[PDB]
């Protein structure tokens, strides 16, 4: 039966904890929500299950709710331990959900106790005396302050975190993780008798990562990004529970929808134009407007033989602007609908292969799509596994947290998801 169950905040991050779960020896199974019974094939085989749900940004009451619908849909498949898995960079907001959730996990668990690690050093984020840096940039100094829905403007991850927790949050520092899993196991015991029922991990290193990993194979729940899952597979190895342990090509038409505002995404839309690639701008006005943009960007594509680029991608000025005239959830929305219906008819006409920029947008467009459930195969760029649906003809989709990926991604992703 599967060892780990999973639940994340987004349909990236998702893919991002499933390939470093794979890479790391758990044969993995990412579904879209919670699958009926028995939609997707063969799940009773996997060692580790992810949920993916769209939850980072809702109400937290429902994000709550979503969550523990998933946690009792894991426990009854048999999973021994859960991980909460959210973004990396700990987008939020002080009304939610990274508090809200993991509270209520922890309650439906019957635990006093987790870790929040957001880390991921192979893309950048350090933890250092609880406060997140970006490079050697502080996180709300590295262009999170100016995220279009969770803009981050405060770099202390146990101040933010606990003004979003109703229970007390600390610190596990990063002078205990430096002295390896039993001093830190050690630690959190004495954390968990001062009172805390949810500590900001430090980490500095991958090391330190493998460290709070191994210090932690005795707790039910586990959260954070990608990073903190990294030793988790070594854990059940060494416990005798798991032995020690791709994807083909998918050619036709393929398309990159573009909802994230980031630097880096900002910078691969910049590449594809500069190489003359087809693409079309989507502006959240004229959608407001009633306008037919999906409709021009659905013709857009049926007109090229090439993929093509529908980006609504701008600058932190432009999206300001676009917000203050309509809102800033009204805005959002309104741009993962649009991609969302050129997702869809672009599956009805043919196309096989896609690639999604951003977290929330990547909800949007899969859930058009239909998908139940993906197979994960081989890294892209950090955080970013190319993956496969189970269909006869499946789709290949790479699913793009908006901070991730080189300037080059786009070219890069299409062709890995397969040919012509
Ligand atoms: N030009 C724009 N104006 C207003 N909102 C926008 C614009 N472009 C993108 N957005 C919205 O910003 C949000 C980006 O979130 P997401 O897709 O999760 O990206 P990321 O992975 O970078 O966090 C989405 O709701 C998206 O629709």
């Amino acid at each position: 039966r599967p060892l780990l169950g999973c639940i994340a905040d987004d349909f990236t991050g998702a893919t991002d904890l499933a390939n470093t779960l794979v890479r790391n020896g758990m044969r993995t199974v990412q579904t879209i929500g919670l699958p009926d019974v028995g939609a997707v094939q063969d799940i009773g085989e996997a060692d580790a299950l992810v949920v993916a749900l769209k939850s980072r940004t809702i109400p937290a009451v429902e994000a709550v709710a979503q969550s523990l619908a998933a946690l009792q849909w894991l426990r009854a498949q048999g999973c021994r331990q859960f991980v909460f898995k959210y973004c990396s960079t700990f987008d939020s907001t002080d009304a939610g959900n990274i508090g809200p959730v993991a509270e209520a996990l922890l309650a439906a668990l019957d635990s006093d106790f987790t870790i929040a690690c957001p880390a991921f050093p192979e893309n950048g984020r350090t933890i250092f005396r609880g406060h997140l840096f970006v490079g050697d940039a502080l996180l709300n100094e590295s262009g999170m302050e100016h995220h279009p829905l969770t803009p981050m403007t405060d770099a202390s991850l146990v101040r933010v975190l606990q003004r979003q927790s109703k229970n007390k949050v600390g610190l596990l520092r990063y002078d205990a993780v430096a002295r390896g899993a039993h001093a830190t196991a050690e630690r959190i015991a004495a954390l968990r008798s001062d009172g805390v029922r949810m500590a900001i991990a430090d980490a500095v290193s991958d090391a330190d990562l493998f460290t709070l990993g191994e210090a932690c194979a005795n707790l039910p729940l586990i959260t954070g990004g990608s990073g903190i899952a990294l030793g988790l597979p070594e854990n059940f190895r060494r416990a005798g529970l798991l032995p020690q342990r791709s994807v083909p090509a998918i050619d036709g038409p393929g398309v990159v929808l573009a909802g994230s505002a980031s630097r880096a995404t900002n910078g691969q839309v910049a590449r594809w134009l500069e190489q003359g690639r087809p693409a079309l701008r989507i502006d959240p006005l004229a959608l407001a407007r009633g306008e037919a943009v999906a409709d021009a960007a659905l013709a857009f594509a049926a007109g090229h033989g090439e993929p093509v680029l529908i980006y609504a991608t701008s600058s932190p000025d432009e999206v300001k602007a676009v917000q203050a005239e309509l809102g800033v959830e009204r805005a959002g929305h309104l741009v993962e609908q649009c991609l969302a219906t050129v997702a869809a008819g672009l599956l009805a006409r043919g196309t096989r292969r896609f690639v999604v920029a951003g977290g929330e947008t990547s909800g949007a467009v899969v859930q058009a799509l239909g998908v139940r459930a993906l197979r994960i195969g081989a890294q892209i760029a950090p955080g970013v596994p190319a993956t496969v649906t189970l269909d006869a003809k499946p789709l290949a989709l790479a699913l793009k947290s908006g901070n991730f990926g080189g300037p080059d991604f786009f070219d890069e992703a299409l062709r890995q998801l397969g040919g012509h």
